[PDB]
Parts: structure tokens; sequence; C-alpha cells
């Protein structure tokens, strides 16, 4: 058998932005639901940018980058800075930082890295492109390098106004409230160290997923709804089907996973529903229960139970709806919500 | 999937002979094997009867039938009682009591009850019909009811004689009970879904009757080859029973077939069985019914090859019974205590 051991429970909540705070700017990173619709939470990849000399670059090798943080093929992701710094046309030379650009995932989110880049400079020079440019210069990019991002029109908009009011959908407007769904539920990503870090993308959106979503987000209003058609539920239907799709192999980590937060959602009722993905798994939650210890070290405990490799920790982060790309200012710098988060070590042992 | 748990173990003895000790008569109920053979066992209807009235009865109706025990359309057995009565002559008004009509599947038994009461009544009053006449009226009563009850004939000896010393096989014949029964426990099994009520399907023939005659009489040696014995012969009947041609067995049959199969082949102590619509006939070593241990693996085993969830399972443990009689204060210990064990379950669909 096996013998599963909680060896710490570290919670945290830290407000990053205040810790940088040349010109420092903000872009929201996001989380997706049935694979359709994306929603901007209180975590961002912030640039900070600093002229250095007052003339044209000579390239855009010029700029110097800073310690871009450590991560997969992070050459590839300095060549697709250059790239966009190219299409900019900037007039002066820049020293460049970037921080937090990992996402829920821990994988480079490339479009808030150069949406925030963009605000950046957008505050520090004159002649810097509008917002529809910048959606064609990052289409350019995206092509160029061939980087596999599902639902790229969605994520940049999502980027750019937040969600502290909409969930982005995939055209079809396509978007749905969220004001409701975030009274009633706290999102939390969940993730052990067997997910990977680094993975393409498998999502499969449509426009059945797209309506069932935004559906299910405009029904959070009403009180008297049935909960088998509220988000938590439809999360789960999906997941249910992502699991058992005939055009996709899902992970050994997405099918334990999927195990495991079938039966905690129907043992506890503060589990609403969940959706398996390649990095992790979005869990929706009744609201406040996140702060339950009990709760999540069962939600612990029943993946490492059900994971067929030996788990050693298991993260939970708190996601709150965040807002829409921005420059940062010593007067806008509180309206980011701090990021909660906690994390299991465990001992997942064979034993006699 | 689903998870069988076991909610509780409620073994019993009980000698209700002693709790009714007018006239007080009894009948054993039986059970059949190989739908051939009949044998009486420590279960028994009882009737009390009391004379009210010096007098001829006006009708039937006029004796007092006391609240016969709740079952499934009592009123007609009712009528059957009226009518077997009206065939007894009685030359006295009585008040009669039944207790305990009912057989091991739960189903009313016409047969005892009928026996037991002319039985009471031949200890009652002057004139009674003997044996030969009481065939005839009992004949007589199914006939005109219709009466679904296979091989009455041999139920009826089986009721009369007793099983300690023959198993009553249908005529062609009888065979010896004394082997069989030093050898083994005789258990009827059935689940909360077992039916009470329903129309017995037997097939009796001269081909089972034989197997199952020499079946007893081959229990005699002790170097006999137990597929040839009487829990041999019993599962391969069952095994065609659920395989028939002529018969669609019940869903509570076939799932009790799989379950006593594999039973069967894991526990060298459940040495044979027979489905049956009312539950399932088990043969286990001797005294293996007071394992509690291999009672809840059996009970496991059903509950979890059963398609519907069951709530319990019965065994009750079947002794060889004397035949009918009257029952008096030096007699009334002849009769053996009767042992049963239910355990209540619990099948739950579970992530």
């Amino acid at each position: 058998e096996r013998r599963v051991k909680i060896l710490g429970i570290d919670r945290s909540e830290n407000s990053p932005v205040l810790t940088y705070m040349s010109k420092l700017a903000a872009a929201p990173h996001t989380v997706h639901m049935m694979d359709s619709g994306f929603l901007a939470i209180n975590r961002q990849c912030l640039v900070k940018g600093k002229a250095i000399l007052a003339r044209e670059p000579k390239s855009s090798n010029e700029h110097m980058i800073d310690d871009l943080p450590k991560h997969a093929h992070d050459q590839h992701t300095l060549s697709i800075l250059r790239d966009f710094i190219d299409q900019l046309k900037l007039h002066n030379v820049y020293e460049i930082n970037f921080y937090d650009p990992l996402d829920s995932s821990g994988k480079l989110a490339v479009i808030p890295m150069l949406i925030a880049l963009w605000k950046c400079m957008l505050a520090s020079e004159t002649d810097i492109c509008d917002q529809e440019v910048l959606k064609s210069i990052m289409n350019s990019v995206i092509a160029k390098f061939e980087l596999q991002i599902p639902c790229k029109n969605a994520v940049i908009d999502a980027t750019l106004s937040g969600s502290r009011e909409e969930v982005h959908i995939i055209a079809e407007n396509s978007n749905g409230t969220t004001e409701h769904f975030n009274k009633k539920h706290d999102l939390v990503f969940v993730k052990t160290d067997l997910h990977p870090e680094d993975f393409t993308p498998q999502m499969f959106p449509s426009q059945a997923k797209a309506k069932l979503l935004r559906d299910a987000f405009n029904n959070e209003e009403d009180e008297d709804t049935f909960p088998d058609i509220l988000v938590p539920a439809y999360m789960t239907a999906h997941s249910k089907n992502r699991v058992r799709q005939e055009d996709y192999t899902c992970l050994e980590v997405e099918f334990d996973s999927q195990v495991a937060l079938e039966k905690l959602m129907n043992e506890h009722e503060q589990v609403e529903g969940f959706e398996v993905q390649q990095g992790g798994i979005l869990v929706a939650l009744k609201k406040d229960s996140f702060f339950d210890d009990e709760l999540i070290e069962k939600i612990a405990i029943a993946i490492a139970t059900e994971s067929r490799q030996s788990v050693s920790s298991v993260s939970f982060d708190l996601l709150k709806l965040g807002p829409g790309a921005s420059l940062v200012t010593l007067a806008n710098s509180r309206r980011f919500e701090p990021e909660c988060r906690v994390v299991l070590q465990i001992e997942v042992k064979p034993v006699s």
C-alpha cells in the first residue's frame, strides 16, 4: 500500500507590485475555462523600462534586457522580445527588466510580457502605436515564431481589459459577466510537482462551449438557478469530456487529477466544480473555502492518493479577478489585490 | 463502482412451539431440490382450535378464524380455508388460530395450513376423515381454486411423514436423509430482492428424480466422490435452470447463481446450491452455518453480484422436520430450535 503524509503547510500573501515601485507597467496573466473563455487574474507580468541613451538604437539588439527570469528556452524568448521591440520603432536605447512573466502553470506567457512592455514604452516616448496596431504587431510576432497560443485574440482582449467586469469568450457580444460568479466562488489553480511547466497547449475551443460558458456566467446572477448549469458544473462537464475525448490523449496527471477531483466534488460541498488542464487543475470552491486548512489538506491528500507516481508537493493559488494592463504609479499601485497561495509538502511512500 | 458494507449481523434461535404451550397441531413446511424432491424442515405451521359452540355449524362462515398472519391476497386464503372446513363436515363451531403459515420464501403454504387444521380437528371431535379422504379433499380444494403447487402429492407426503428418514421424491421412489444430514447444513438464503409472492416455475422429471434419489443414497459412502453427491447434483440442476430454454429466470436468480458459483469455487465449506424464485438453497459442510466469517463472505458475494442494491440477506438453517402431529406437553420438545442469521447491508454507488 501507500502512506500519504503532510510534511508542511505554508500559506503566503504578497503584494509584488509594491516591491518594484523610468516607467513601470503591468499586464495580467490569464487562466482559461472550457477552452473557450479567458479570465485576467490577480497575477501579472511587470516591466520596468529606463532610457539609458537619448538616441536612435543601432538595432533592437542594443537595448539591455535584464536578468530575464530563468525558464525553458529563454533564449527563444529573447528573440521574440527583440523582434517585438524592432516593430515598436523606438527612438531611445533602453534598459528593460521583466518580473513575474510565468503563468499559473509556470509557463512563460508571451502575450502579457509584450503588452506590459508596450504599455511601458507608450508612457516613455512619443509615437508609440495604438491598440489596433499593437494587435497587428503581436499577430506578426506570433506567426513569425510559430507560437502556439490558442484563442490568442481572446487572450489579448483579456489582457487589455482585465476581468473585473467580463470573462473573454471567443467571438461568435460573446463575453459574459464575472460579478456574480466572483461573489459566490473562490477560483483556485491547483498544481502538483508532476504537472508540466513546459508544454504545447492542447485546447479545443468551440462555439458550443463558448455559448455554454457565457450562459453559465450570466446565470450566476439568478440565485434560483440550478447548480448543474452554473460555471462550476460546466467546467466539470467539460473536464469529463476532455479526458474521454477521441481527438485528445490526456496526460497521466490529467487523468489522475480527474479521478481525485471527481471524488472530492462528490464528498465535499465546498468543492463545486473543476477542470483538469495540462498545467494543473482549475477548481471552483465556495467563497472563502480557500482559507479552510482542513479542506485544502483533504484536496491535497486526495490528489496524492490517486496520482500513480508519488507527489512531493501540491500548490494552491487563489485567483481573484485582475485589472487590464496599465502603467503603474504610486496613485494606482493599490488597485492590485494581494496574491494568496498555500503549498503543501507531501510524502507518498510505499509501505509494508 | 459500488461499496458493500455490513451494517449488522443478527443471529437468533427460537422454539416457537413452546410459546403456544383446546388443541394445538403442527404441520412442517418444506423445501425442494432439483424440482423433484421435497424435504420437511424444522419450520411449521401451527393451528390452535377450540370449540366455542357445541352445535352443528350453520355454514363454514360461522367459525371464527382469528387474524391470519398478514400476506398477499389473504382474503383468498380465507376462502380456501372456508371451503376446506366445509369439506371436513364439522359438528361444532370453532375459534381457530393460525401461526407461522409462511414458508422459507415468505410465501403462504396452503398444504401445511390445511393439514395442521385437519390434525387439530382430528383430535377435537369424533368422525373426522382419515388420511385417504383428506388427500381427496385437498385435491378438490387445490383444483377448485386452481392453486399452482407443483408435485402436490410429494409435498403432501412430506408434510404427513416428515423427513427425519426420507426425502419425498415424485412417484415413478424416496431416498434416505440419514447420511446427507450427518454431513451437511442445509441453509435457505434470501435477499430483500427475492419475491415473497410468485407462481412456482418448476420442472420436475423422472430423470431428476432418479439423480436425486441416487445422490441421497450415495451419501452413505465416505469414499463416494462429491461430483455425484447431493450438493453437486443441486448445483448441476441450478446451472441448467438458469440456462433452460423453456424458462426465463429472474434477474435475482441469475445474479444469485453467479455469486454462488464464485463462492463454491473459493470456499470448501460451500458444497453446492440451487437458485430458486424465493431464494437459494445452499448445502454447507456440517456446522458451517455457525461460522460468522463464512456467512458474511456469502452475503458480500451475493450483494456484490446483485445488479440492484441489496439491503439484507437472511440465512435459515433447515434441520429435518417430523411429520404433522398434535402437539402435547409430552412431545413439545421434539421440535428443534429454529436458527437464523440476518445481515443488514448497504450497497452504495461511489466515486
